[PDB]
């Protein structure tokens, strides 16, 4: 999950948010960052008590697993 180093994320397949988005900024939140290189920053905050945005973070490694991060209201003081 995340980002498995023993199996790199395929830079030819889609990385994106599950909106098909490609940033999602969230003061205090953190910054999930795609670029079109095919290589996703995975940065979560949980030490962020408040309230999240609810977004998916999905991108699909080499054999095809989706890495991914859920971000929602529950996902606060974890």
């Amino acid at each position: 999950q995340g980002g498995d180093p023993l199996v790199p994320i395929d830079e030819t397949v889609e990385p994106t948010f599950e909106d098909g988005s490609k940033e999602k900024t969230i003061p205090g939140q953190g910054t999930y960052t795609i670029v079109p290189d095919g290589t996703v920053t995975f940065t979560p905050d949980k030490q962020f008590v408040g309230k999240p945005d609810p977004v998916t973070v999905k991108r699909v490694d080499k054999n095809g697993t989706p890495v991914t991060a859920t971000y929602s209201p529950e996902f606060t003081k974890v």
